[PDB]
């Protein structure tokens, strides 16, 4: 940036970071849609079109949860015109708002912005004991706000004769795809998983309880790793050296309301976890997902839904 930010020359800045609408203040619990609420405030005498203003994030902070969208709301006046759209950026995780034509051509512009805000899903990946630092900064003014970051736990049974754990969660929702990204992890406790003799193969059926889901357009991956390298929320870089693609190994059906894998064995390691990756249409219902002999009769089944 050579020239143009005009962030240093805002007055009565004001920003905070608030927590009010969690369920418990302290924690924010990102497998019950919770986040955080960023506001901030400032006057300025007048603008140029094209300058903008910058709102700086911590790198474990961003406007969109499990979407894609980069854009923020825009800023209107009073008159319900528009004085500036703004912007997200992964790489700075700074919001750049840009001042309109219409702005310019007025003084005394007041500007006043409520948006969501969540830990980065990406970055705070996993359920942590301790509370984690969150900032906001606006030129000279700062707020700051600490929270645990929970996800929810793996379902597990832990019998004689039937050993299964297993996880599920809608992590991504692109905005211009119009699709829905929904992983399965099997075996991630990384324990022994076992179906006694007369018990069959361990299966993972993928369906939706309502079948409200359709799954006949459903791109789906299968890779296999270590329990320790997997990740809570589930967005994490499946391309890097700890995951092994096993997708062409463990072929499924589909009838279009459930997705049914064979894993070919009554028995997995504690030191193999796969992730199941099902990329469909976005839709409303809630889809689930098991490690279960074929009825679905034994085993561990987890939940998870979303709606429009
Ligand atoms: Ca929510
Ligand atoms: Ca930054
Ligand atoms: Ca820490
Ligand atoms: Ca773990």
């Amino acid at each position: 940036m050579l020239g143009k930010d005009v962030s240093s020359e805002l007055q009565k800045v004001n920003i905070a970071l608030k927590d009010n609408t969690l369920s418990e203040p302290g924690t924010v619990k990102l497998d019950s849609s919770e986040n955080l609420v960023l506001n901030f405030a400032f006057s300025i005498a007048s603008v140029n079109e094209g300058d903008v203003f910058t709102v700086k994030l911590s790198d474990n902070l961003d406007t969109q949860g499990i979407g894609t969208i980069l854009k923020v709301q825009d800023i209107m006046d009073e008159t319900g015109q528009l004085l500036a759209t703004g912007s997200y950026s992964p790489l700075t995780h700074n919001i750049t708002y840009t001042w309109t034509r219409y702005a310019s051509t007025l003084n005394n512009i007041k500007a006043r912005v409520n948006m969501p805000v969540w830990p980065d899903q990406r970055i705070i990946s996993k359920t942590t004991s301790d509370k984690q630092c969150f900032t906001a900064t606006l030129n000279n003014q700062v707020a700051s706000i600490e929270e645990r970051v929970q996800y929810n736990s793996p379902s597990v049974t832990e019998h004689t004769n039937v050993k299964t754990n297993v996880r599920s969660r809608i992590m991504k929702l692109d905005d211009e795809r119009q699709t829905e990204t929904y992983i399965t992890q099997i075996n991630p406790e990384g324990k022994e998983m076992y179906f006694a003799s007369g018990l069959g193969n361990l299966y993972t059926i993928i369906g939706s309880d309502g079948s409200p889901v359709n799954l006949l357009n459903a791109e789906v991956k299968i890779l296999k790793t270590n329990s320790k390298n997997l990740t809570d929320s589930m967005d994490q870089n499946y391309d890097s050296p700890e995951f092994e693609d096993v997708t062409s190994q463990y072929s499924y059906t589909n009838d279009g309301s459930k997705i049914t894998i064979d894993w070919k064995t009554n028995s997995i390691s504690s030191t193999t976890s796969y992730v199941v990756l099902v990329k469909i249409p976005k839709q409303s219902g809630v889809l689930y997902s098991t490690v279960s002999d074929i009825n679905q009769t034994y085993g561990s089944k987890y939940s998870y839904g979303h709606t429009n």
